[PDB]
Formats: C-alpha cells, structure tokens, sequence
C-alpha cells in the first residue's frame, strides 16, 4: 500500500492453457491488475495454479463472476466460441469490456498496431486468428505506403499446436478489411517435424499501379516488425523483404515467450500477447477518460 499509479482490474474467464498463459503475462503488466480466474470446475488445474498465486478463483462460471462484478472492468474470454456467445451478452449487460480470444468473433476484429486506435470504445473485441495477428501488421505496413491489390499469407505451425477452412477464411477476410488488401488469401500448414518448429509465416503482396518506393516500403515493414516485437519479443523477420516488380515477400518467424505455452506454440502465444497488448491500450484509454 501507499500511493500508486492507477490500474484497471481484469479477470480471466477460462482455466485452460490459454487462460493460464494469459495469467503469466498479466503478472508483468504495470497497467492491468489481474484479480481473478473464473472456471466451472472447483478441481480445475488452472484454478489451482491461480489460487496458489494469490488470485481470487471462481468455480461457478460467468454467473459467479457477475455476483462479484467489482473484481474486474476488462474480462478476457479464454473459453470457447460456443461459450462466448452467452458470456458476451451477459458481460456487455453488466457493463464490462471483453477481449474474445475465441473464434466466436462477436465483436470488432482488432490487430493492435493496425486498427485498435478506431476501436478503443468497443464493448467486445476479437483477436481474429494467429495468422491474422502475425501477418496483418505486415500487409498494413505495405498497404499504408502503397495500396495492396492482393495479399496471400501462408502460416506454417507445429502440428503439436473444418478448422482449417474457417480459419483461412477469417484470416483472408481480416487481411482484406484490416490489412487493407483488396483481395486476400490465407493458407495454414501443419508441420509434424520433430523437434517442433517455431511458427513461420510468409506474406506475399502485390501492390497496385504507380512507381514503387522500395526504401519506404522496407522501412515501413522494419518499423512494423519492431512495433510488434514490443509485445511479441520472439516475432522476427527472417531475411530482408524481397522485391520483384510489384511483388513483395516477407518471411517471418514467431517464437513464443514460453510463459506457460511452449515456445514452439507461437501461434497461440501471439494471441495472448496481442490480447494483453490490446487490454493495456484499452486500459490507458479508460483511465484517461474517467470522471468524464
């Protein structure tokens, strides 16, 4: 105790691997204060972990949290898309802000260095997909220098991390709407190689008409890579951006932080890292607005 900088209280709905990984990351936040983990099974292994770490645990689900709504202003939903529909309805009615880490995609799709600044007041934000969080920054880095007519991303993840079809479509539509590409295509590839590989992504972009300012595009991409690295330290470009005519190719690799998820699960880790980053920017916005 004493005097302190203001923080926003947050709670994690879900007690599985994603929820536990979020909890590890939230401990390092200086603007978010994690207070509680919410599950449905009092014997949950993730609730035990959270109890041990000093947090409030709730094993009576969303209703149990809504009985103690002062625990949190921002809730991370790390359960499932089917469960998120009711969670979203009830959390919005209780005036809480929610970060959806599921594919339910009820709220606004956000990538923090691209379009978060237009969504600081949303009730519900969704983090799209791992491939989206990894590559939409790059598509945008290019599109804001020179309009992109077509972008294809190829996400290769370790096998140990209609699923494929639905995720490629949401990624591809995210590449268009948030990345800015007129047409987008997404490929997800699962690689069984042992030891497990770090997640890799390839971004192909075809830019539209006009003279190409190569230095400007490359500096925009390198700047984006640094910006993402600030909340995903293992996010890196593998070689320089390749130019051939109006075609630009960027090679990425995404090593996970290894907080609770393994380092080779960078596709899952980027989701919790991007969620924490989004919640921090929402938190700073909320703190600046209050009593007003």
């Amino acid at each position: 105790a004493g005097s302190h900088m203001s923080k926003v209280k947050v709670a994690i709905l879900g007690s599985g691997n994603i929820g536990t990984d979020l909890m590890m990351k939230l401990e390092r936040s200086n603007i978010l204060q994690l207070t509680a983990m919410i599950g449905i099974d009092p014997e949950s292994d993730g609730l035990r972990r959270a109890k041990e770490k000093g947090y409030t645990v709730i094993s009576t689900g969303i209703k149990g949290f809504l009985e103690q709504p002062e625990l949190a202003d921002i809730v991370f939903d790390a359960t499932s898309a089917k469960a998120h529909i009711r969670h979203a309805k009830l959390l919005k009615e209780a005036g809480k802000t929610v970060l959806d880490l599921t594919p339910a995609a009820v709220g606004a799709l956000v990538v923090p260095p691209v379009n978060l600044h237009k969504h600081l007041d949303e009730w519900n934000v969704n983090l799209i997909t791992c491939g989206g969080q990894a590559t939409i920054p790059i598509v945008h880095a290019i599109n804001r220098v020179h309009p992109v007519g077509y972008a294809e991303i190829v996400a290769t993840i370790a096998s140990k991390s209609a699923n494929i079809d639905e995720f490629t479509q949401t990624t591809a539509r995210g590449i268009e709407k948030i990345g800015g590409a007129k047409k987008g295509k997404a490929i997800i590839i699962l690689n069984p190689a042992e030891p497990p590989i770090m997640m890799r992504n390839t971004v192909y972009a075809l830019v539209e008409e006009g003279k190409i300012d190569e230095n400007a595009i490359v500096q925009s991409i390198l700047e984006m890579v640094k910006t993402v690295q600030s909340y995903v330290p293992g996010y890196r470009i593998r070689t320089e951006p390749i130019m051939d005519g109006n075609k630009i190719t960027v090679f990425l690799e995404v090593e996970g932080a290894g907080d609770y998820l393994p380092k080779y699960s960078g596709n899952l880790d980027i989701m919790t890292a991007a969620a924490v980053k989004v919640a921090e920017e929402l938190a700073k916005h909320k703190l600046a607005a209050q009593t007003a």
